[PDB]
C-alpha cells in the first residue's frame, strides 16, 4: 500500500461523492450566518470542502477515516433538520448513493 495511489483514489472518490450532491448543499460548511443555532447540538460539522482540506493535509491514511467524515456529513444533516425537509431527504439520498460509491472505492483500495 503506497501513499500516492491511495490519495489519488480518495480524490476520485471524493469527486464522485460531491457529484451526488447536485444541490451543492454539502460542498461547504453550513453557513452559521444563516443557521446561528447550528453548533448547539452539532459537535463536529463536516462538509466536502473540509474533507478535501483534510485529504490534502494527509489526515485520511485509511479508508475508514475518510468514510467516517462522509458519514458525519450525512448524520449531522439528519440530526439538525426535521424529517419533512428537503435537507433531511437529501441526506437520506446521499447516504444511499454515497454508500454505493464508497463500497466500490473500498474494493479498489483492497486490491492495492
Ligand atoms: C444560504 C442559507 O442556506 C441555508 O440556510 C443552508 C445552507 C446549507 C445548508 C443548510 C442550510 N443546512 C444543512 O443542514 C446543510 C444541508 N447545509
Amino acid at each position: 500500500m503506497q501513499l500516492t495511489p491511495f490519495l489519488i483514489l480518495l480524490r476520485k472518490t471524493l469527486e464522485q461523492l460531491q457529484e451526488k450532491d447536485t444541490g451543492n448543499i454539502f460542498s461547504e460548511p453550513v453557513p452559521l450566518s444563516e443557521v446561528p443555532d447550528y453548533l448547539d447540538h452539532i459537535k463536529k460539522p463536516m462538509d466536502f470542502f473540509t474533507m478535501k482540506q483534510n485529504l490534502e493535509a494527509y489526515r485520511y491514511l485509511n479508508f475508514d477515516d475518510f468514510e467516517e467524515d462522509f458519514n458525519l456529513i450525512v448524520s449531522n444533516c439528519l440530526k439538525y433538520n426535521a424529517k419533512d425537509t428537503i435537507f433531511y431527504r437529501a441526506a437520506v439520498r446521499l447516504r444511499e448513493q454515497g454508500g454505493a460509491v464508497l463500497r466500490q472505492a473500498r474494493r479498489q483500495a483492497e486490491k492495492m
